[PDB]
């Protein structure tokens, strides 16, 4: 439900859709919104749109 803690990209990505952004590997991905399955929204050194949280993972190790 709208989280706070940035999340680091693991993998890059590259939108398809119209709504969607695309990522990139390392990058300190800013979640902003969210919906369902492993689809959300977030922001990426300027990049703000949907992608698959897939890409994403936890900035804790």
């Amino acid at each position: 439900m709208v989280p706070g803690r940035s999340f680091m990209a693991v993998k890059s990505y590259q939108a398809q859709a119209e709504g969607e952004i695309s990522l990139s590997k390392g990058e300190k991905i800013k979640v902003l919104s969210i919906g369902e399955g492993g689809f959300w929204e977030g922001q990426v050194k300027g990049r703000v749109g949907w992608f698959p949280s897939d890409c994403l993972e936890e900035v804790a190790n």
